[PDB]
């Protein structure tokens, strides 16, 4: 459960410390964070937005850091949010709000 403040804490940490290779999570593990959350299903969602997101944010298969992470989360949220509603922030708040109770 990423708390309101905790979300900022865990995100911010990446920039403050520069946690590239310091508790790094493989692309598989980050992909897990996405698919298990229900945001990036990779089932009905586009391959365009999702694939290019990873290809842009991380590059290799290992991981990245804060900026790259906020990029991809935005791209994934934007995927379906922007099609119907358009504002990406709406679905990000939704994601954050969903996973708040979705453990």
């Amino acid at each position: 459960n990423w708390d309101d403040a905790d979300v900022k804490k865990r995100w911010d940490a990446f920039t403050k410390f520069g946690a590239a290779t310091a508790t790094e999570m493989t692309g598989k593990n980050f992909d897990k964070w996405l698919k298990d959350a229900g945001v990036l299903d990779n089932k009905a969602i586009t391959g365009t937005m999702t694939g290019i997101a990873f290809s842009k944010v991380t590059g290799p298969k290992k991981k990245a850091t804060f900026d790259e992470t906020k990029k991809v989360l935005a791209f994934v949220a934007e995927d379906r949010a922007r099609q119907s509603k358009k504002p990406i922030q709406d679905e990000l708040d939704a994601i954050t709000e969903k996973l708040a109770k979705l453990e």
